[PDB]
RNA sequence: AGCCAUGCAAGCCCUGAAACCCAUUGCCUUAGUGCG
DNA sequence: AAATTGATGATTGCCTTAGGGGC
DNA sequence: TTGCATCGAAACCAC
DNA sequence: GTGGTTTCGATGCAAGCCCCTAA
DNA sequence: GGCAATCATCAATTT
């Protein structure tokens, strides 16, 4: 039994299509059902995953990009795209609780940075006590991430031992990438992260064009590489020096060779994160420093 | 003694042109010195304001738009702009403490909205405890704004009596506009606020074109009129209904007539705010009479 | 008096061969001046 | 006299793109 | 796909 | 038995652009 | 016109 859902929070908007008729509300969960949606939240879908009722999702751009060629008709388009382009739809899986702690950590940190910048701009005690409370929340949730990482083998067995990696690098890298059966090649992970290349051209933001990578992992990798640089970490600092020397003959100012070296190291680190996680979880393979 | 300063926070970047040579640092404050700058912070200008040293500032776009016709040379360009078009330069004045409380209030409110929206998207004990702390801060600063408004004649003598006006509406309107002596006509305030009309076209944001109005006062005015609409406030609700009815024959949907009526009411309210603030401060009058003002 | 269409923010999503090809962001403050 | 919290040294440059659309 | 922008009045609460 | 704090009702609509640049 | 992105090391502080 396939059902296509045009999701919403407001029950007036919701619609479901069985391929023949339209329904206004969802059933009780059962593993006879496969659900397909254009990005339904885990808030609504977790009851189904919790009983083995599969949920498949596709990008919020998939229908808009089919339309280059009422709302309730869009449930029919979602159903039609599941029939015509079943390669797009990917299985939603229930998250680990680390991803929640890391989310709340970054939700506190942006409030902390936001508050620090105002303390730079002019000084008042109200924001200084707030800054202290927000710093405590950020600290306690870093300690929560630190605690939860004990349940994450790729940290305790590997990322813990790399000099210049600690709880926040690993908390972000884990939760932003997630289950490593989602990426059947290293290049799928680079493409998802924003490190792929077409004809020698990088992925850049461009107004009026939807992006197709999770840019937060490329922003995160920037800080992982920044740490490798400042700590002079093992294999990875050597690779930075080697590339930064190799590339400066080819580019017009030092900062371009720097950005190219950073990109090179971030890509090779993601290759190693892939390799180690695939070997840990028992997925197919196709050097990291500490891993043997 | 005129000095043109290309201001900065880091003293390595600071540059001043005295009309003959480039200097790296400012002199001791004296009313003999007139400073001209492109948006210098109050942090750096306040020592001069307290000693009567006039500080004149111009829009950060004035030089960029003049160039349409070393890096330290910009200190000279400011000097050149002050010499050729001194009308672009306006006297900076030390802000009232109300503006600080309102700024901190809006900083807390935006953190509250941000946190409540996260609570809507996901529920966690961490953010609920935080949401309660942030709400407390917003509440205490609302009381701080409310308390500071006692020192503002335009509040206690006029805006306080209008149904639908309280401490946040009035605090925002006062601090966003600042001194009303900056606008010699109601049309100047409409232009600065974003309500002016050119050959029948309104001011709209536009990629690649620097705006020339303080859009935050137009966003605030939207809430002032929204308050009048929900409360059915006297003169202003009548004006809203009358204009929305007069305009609906000329537009294709109810929402467009609504936006035109809202704009009309906002402009009339700003005209009354201008008039009352001018009379309270003792400035010249010009030109519906305000409701509670006599 | 006519002419006349305020924004801010949150959540989530994204899928090039392991050479070579190869330029991450998120914020903060402040400014802005129609006609008779 | 150990666990927790604080401080601050580690390096690295200085374009444009201002910047994703969508649910 | 969402929630927010404010005040005025009725009710609840503590001391 | 008052001063202060909480909850909630009022009213209006479903474009169009997301759409400021500068110090 | 500004800041932040985090980890490692040495030390100070409370308990
Ligand atoms: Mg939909
Ligand atoms: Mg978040
Ligand atoms: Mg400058
Ligand atoms: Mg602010």
């Amino acid at each position: 039994t396939i059902l296509a859902v045009d999701w919403s929070h407001e029950e007036r908007k919701l619609a479901i299509f069985d391929g023949k008729k339209i329904r206004k509300k969802l059933p009780e969960p059962s593993s006879d059902v496969i659900i397909v949606a254009e990005n339904i939240p885990q808030k609504y879908a977790a009851p189904f995953i919790e009983v083995g009722a599969k949920v498949l999702r596709c990008s919020t751009n998939a229908t808009a990009d089919a339309r280059k060629n009422n709302d309730e008709n869009d449930s029919k388009v979602i159903w039609a795209l599941y029939q015509t382009h079943p390669e797009l739809f990917r299985e939603m899986k229930l998250e680990p609780p680390l991803s929640s702690y890391y989310a709340i950590f970054k939700d506190y940190q942006e409030v902390r940075i936001r508050t620090g910048n105002r303390l730079y701009s002019d000084r008042t005690d109200a924001m200084e006590e707030f800054f202290k409370i927000v710093k405590k929340g950020e600290h306690e949730l870093k300690k929560a991430v630190d605690k939860e990482l004990e349940n994450h083998p790729v940290y305790t067995q590997w990322l813990q031992h790399i000099k210049g990696i600690g709880p926040v690098v690993a908390g972000g890298l884990i939760s932003l990438i997630g289950d490593i059966d989602r990426f059947d090649s290293v290049s799928k992970l680079w493409a998802y992260a924003g490190y792929s290349v077409d004809n020698g051209k990088v992925q850049k933001r461009k107004k009026g064009v939807a992006s197709n990578w999770k840019n937060k992992i490329r922003t995160h990798c920037y800080n992982i590489v920044d740490s490798f640089i400042k700590q002079r970490t093992s294999v990875y600092r050597e690779l930075y020096d080697a590339e930064k020397a190799r590339q400066r003959p080819k580019v017009e100012s030092d900062g371009h060779a720097h950005n190219r070296a950073v990109r090179k190291v971030a890509k090779v680190f993601l290759q190693h994160y892939w390799v180690v996680s695939r070997e840990l979880a028992g997925f197919s393979v196709s050097k990291p420093p500490h891993w043997n």
